[PDB]
């Protein structure tokens, strides 16, 4: 692909040709968007977010991450088209253009890129990082069990071996670190959204407690007005609710993290399908998904933008 516009949006991709994707994205829109290096992985490779703002000084902001689990590649072929669809909806889409007019928003597409390496080299089903673990020949943990909420509490693995591995402590992967100080350091974020497939659900904190967010009221709202939307396109159906009470407890997840440092807006996706395909779902459903979710995530922006 020697330009976004040559890039094929129906396939699936490997790590350098997303990479590359990213340097074409900013040379064609240099103006919206930038390459921001947050981090290196346990493996060295960079760890980058695009960056996309009309100005402003630290406007507030919107994170979204995608490819935490290395294995659910929908997610980071949503995130390439994300990226294209924000270049081309500024200034076309009211809604959208009075979004980034106001404010920020950070996308990082390949949040594991040793895990997304390994999918393609030897293993397509890895979950973890890759990290080495000390005392154990088993390797990796699952970052989205390593935050600092409930960590190392009922709904994750204490056994190296285990999908679901914590880790040695909250933040030992320098993947999940180099968000947190990111997010930390910028201080203005008003909504995060972390994306996973699959199970078609929309989830609110919390996975590691029983406890009702002050919130409730108002994410319940928000997340069954982003279902409606998505499910508008195609007819894809979506359950929603707090982590615990819709999919299993769950300790150390992002978007608890993430409310509790305050951004009210923090909910995950689940994309398609429901077990037809799982997790090798064709590239077929690749764009269809995209589309749908975009107005899911639309929806949220909006509310926030006004709330
Ligand atoms: O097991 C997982 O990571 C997710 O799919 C469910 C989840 C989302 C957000 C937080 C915790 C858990
Ligand atoms: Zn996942």
């Amino acid at each position: 692909a020697r330009s976004t516009n040559t890039f094929n949006y129906a396939t699936y991709h490997t790590l350098d040709e997303i990479y590359d994707f990213m340097d074409l994205l900013v040379a064609e829109h240099p103006q919206l968007v930038s390459k921001l290096q947050i981090g290196r992985s346990y493996e060295g490779r960079p760890i980058y977010v695009l960056k996309f703002s009309t100005g402003g000084s630290n406007r507030p902001a919107i994170w979204i991450d995608l490819g935490i689990h290395s294995r659910e590649w929908i997610t980071q072929a949503t995130g390439v088209w994300f990226a294209k669809k924000f270049t081309e909806d500024y200034g076309q889409d009211p809604s959208f253009t009075a979004i980034l007019d106001s404010m920020d928003i950070f996308l990082e597409i390949v949040t594991n890129p040793d895990g997304f390496a390994f999918t393609h080299s030897q293993n397509r089903l890895w979950r973890k990082t890759r990290s080495v673990t000390s005392s154990s020949l088993c390797v990796g943990v699952d970052a989205n069990r390593n935050w600092d909420a409930g960590f190392g509490k009922a709904g994750a693995s204490s056994s190296p071996c285990s999908e679901t591995y914590h880790g040695k402590y909250a933040n030992s992967e320098v993947e999940v670190k180099s968000i947190v100080d990111f997010v930390k350091d910028h201080g203005n974020f008003k909504a995060f959204l972390s994306i996973h497939s699959y199970s078609q659900l929309l989830l609110y904190p919390y996975g590691y407690t029983t406890q009702s967010i002050p919130d409730k009221t108002e994410l319940n709202q928000v997340a069954k007005s982003a279902v409606e939307a998505l499910k508008s396109l195609y007819g894809t159906s979506y359950k929603y609710g707090s982590i615990i009470t819709t999919i299993y407890q769950a300790s150390g997840g992002s978007i608890d993290w993430s409310y509790n440092q305050g951004i009210k807006y923090s909910f995950t996706f689940e994309l398609r399908d429901t077990g037809r395909y799982g997790f090798l779902l064709p590239a077929s459903q690749i764009i269809p998904t995209a589309q749908e979710t975009w107005l899911g995530v639309l929806t949220i922006m909006e509310h926030t933008l006004n709330n």
